[PDB]
C-alpha cells in the first residue's frame, strides 16, 4: 500500500481499418474496423498496472463520450485515471490507420492536439502527488513547457523519458541532465546526438555523447541488433533481442519502458532490468493488441529465462 | 403521452479523418479525426427524439466500451436505448472515412457486420412492445430474415422502410405489399423496379410499377429535381427541393425518414408530410454533423414556410 508510479503522457483511441476484398477507391469498401486504446503514456500506464504497480495516469481527453470510455477501459486495466484532465469543447485524440488484408499500413492520420492540454498548470495542480511517486514516466508527446515543468519539479524523483519519435524527441536534447533514463531507438539517438549509427562501433560514440551532455542512463533500442545500455558511472553492455514471433510491432516500446520503470521500483540492477524490459517488449510483439493482456511479472520472467 | 415509435436499424460509430496538409503515404500524417454517432436506424431514432417523439431504438452494439458510449451519447439525445442488444465478444460496427483538405471523400471502410446480430429471436423477445408502437421504422442494414420478421409481425402497425443503398434495398422487392412507406433515391428505385429513371416521364412508370407490386406509399428522392410522392390510392405529386446551404450531405435521408414517420404520427396529410420531411433533410444538409442538433418542429416549420 502507497508506493505508486505517475505516468504523464498522451491517451488516444487507435482506429485500425482494413478492407477485406481489395480497395475500390472513392467507395465504401466492406472490411474490419477495430477500436483499441492507444497513446504512449496511457499504454505504458496500462503495462505498469499489468506488471502489478499502482499506476496513476496524468493525461488529457475530450468532453466527448468516447474519451470517457477510453478512461473507463484504461481504469479496468488497473490504472487510476481519476486525475486525468477532461477537456470541454474539445475532442479525444486519435490515431487513424488504414491497412490491408496482409496488415501493412497503407496510410495513417493522427489528431493529437489535446496533448497540449496537458499543461504545466495542470500538473502543478498535482505537484505534491507527483513529487511523492516512486518514479515518474513521461512521453515526449507533451509540450516542451510541460516536460520542462516535470523535469524542473521532480524533487529528486527519477524521471524515465520516452522520446516517442524522431520529431518529438528533440525537446529532450537540452535537458538530458535532468533525465534518469532515456529510451531512444536508432533514429531518435542519431537525431539527438547528431552522430550517425552506421555500425555498432558507433554506439559507444553515441553513448559517450549522451553521457557528456548529462544523461544518467541510456537504453538504446537497435531493433534486431538488440539493446545497448549505458550508465554514466561506466557500466555498459549489449543485450541480444528476445527471439519472438512478431505478429504486431505496436506497443513494443511501451512495454519496454514499463518494464524499465517497474524493475527500477523493484530494486533490480540495470542490466537485468533491461533484459526484463526486453521480455516485456517481446510479449507485446507476440500480441495483436498494443497491450498484451497476458503481460505479467511471472510470464515475462518465464519468457526471459527461456534463453 | 405513451405513444411511441420503434426504430429497428444499425448503430455505428463514424470516424472521419482528414490531413491538414498533403498526404504523405506510408507515414503518420497530422490531421483531424472526429467521432460522430452514425447508422441509419440510430440516426433516424435521434432525429425522431429531436422531433419530440418518444423513440425506442432496437439495434446491436458490441461488448466494447465504445459501443456503450455510443448508446449513452444516443440516450442523451432523448432516445431510449434500453432494449438495444449488446453483443458479447465482438466489436461495435463502424464507418471509417478518409477525407481531404476540401472535405472530399478519398476512401471509406465499413464494418457493419454486427447488424446481423439484430436477429428475429431478438425482435421476438420484444414482439408485443413492437406491436404496440404507433409506427415501426426499419432500415435495410438488417438481414432479410429480420426485415421479413418485422413485416410479418407488425400487427397492422405501419412500417416505414429506409432502403439505405442500391445493394441492400433489393431485400425489399418481394415484400412491397407489406410496407406502408418506402423512401428510395433514383438508383434504389431503378434497382428495385428494373426501370431506368432517365427523365421525369419515367417517374410515373416507376411509381406505377411500385404500386402494382403492392407498395402503399412511395417517397422518391430525386436530388436536385426534388421528391416525387405517390399514393396507391391515386394521389401523386412533385415537391421542389428546399434551397439549402449544402455543407455536409450526410444524414439527409435519415432526417427525411424521421420527418415522414413523425408527421404520420401527428395526423398530417401525405403531401405536407413530404414537404416537412424535406425541411428536415434541409436542416440535416445545413449541418456539419450527421444529426443537426437544432432539428425541431418549430425550426423545420419556419424553414418550410420560407417559399
Ligand atoms: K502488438
Ligand atoms: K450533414
Amino acid at each position: 500500500e502507497k508506493d505508486y508510479v505517475v505516468i504523464i503522457g498522451s491517451a488516444n483511441i487507435d482506429v485500425a481499418g482494413y478492407s477485406h476484398e481489395s480497395l475500390n477507391y472513392a467507395d465504401s469498401n466492406p472490411g474490419k474496423i477495430k477500436f483499441t486504446p492507444g497513446g504512449v503514456g496511457r499504454n505504458i500506464a496500462q503495462n505498469l498496472a499489468l506488471l502489478g504497480n499502482k499506476a496513476w495516469l496524468l493525461s488529457a481527453v475530450g468532453s466527448d463520450f468516447y474519451g470517457q470510455s477510453l478512461l473507463t477501459q484504461t481504469n479496468q486495466s488497473g490504472v487510476y485515471v481519476d486525475k486525468c484532465l477532461i477537456v470541454p469543447g474539445e475532442n479525444t485524440s486519435s490515431y487513424l490507420s488504414l491497412l490491408d488484408n496482409t496488415g501493412e499500413m497503407l496510410v495513417a492520420i493522427n489528431d493529437m492536439n489535446i496533448s497540449n492540454a496537458i499543461t504545466a498548470e495542470y500538473l502543478a495542480q498535482h505537484r505534491e502527488f507527483i513529487q511523492r511517486a516512486k518514479v515518474i514516466v513521461a512521453d515526449c508527446n507533451i509540450s516542451e513547457e510541460a516536460l520542462a515543468w516535470i523535469l524542473d519539479n521532480a524533487a529528486n524523483v527519477p524521471v524515465f523519458v520516452d522520446p516517442v519519435s524522431a520529431w518529438k524527441c528533440v525537446k529532450v536534447r537540452d535537458r538530458l541532465n535532468q533525465i534518469h533514463t532515456l529510451k531512444p531507438n536508432r533514429l531518435e539517438a542519431e537525431t539527438l546526438s547528431g552522430i550517425a549509427l552506421s555500425g555498432r562501433d558507433d554506439v559507444a560514440k553515441v553513448a559517450a555523447w549522451f553521457h557528456q551532455h548529462g544523461l544518467n542512463r541510456l537504453v538504446l533500442s537497435m531493433g534486431g541488433d538488440g539493446v545497448y545500455y549505458s550508465d554514466i558511472r561506466g557500466e555498459n553492455g549489449w543485450s541480444a533481442p528476445i527471439k519472438t514471433n512478431v505478429i504486431n510491432v505496436t506497443g513494443a516500446g511501451d512495454a519496454m519502458m514499463a518494464g524499465l520503470a517497474s524493475c527500477w521500483v523493484d530494486g533490480m540492477p540495470f542490466a537485468e532490468s533491461v533484459r526484463f524490459a526486453q521480455g516485456c517488449s517481446s510479449m507485446a510483439l507476440s500480441c495483436e493488441y498494443t497491450n498484451n493482456p497476458d503481460l505479467s511479472i511471472a510470464n515475462v520472467i518465464s519468457l526471459v529465462e527461456n534463453a
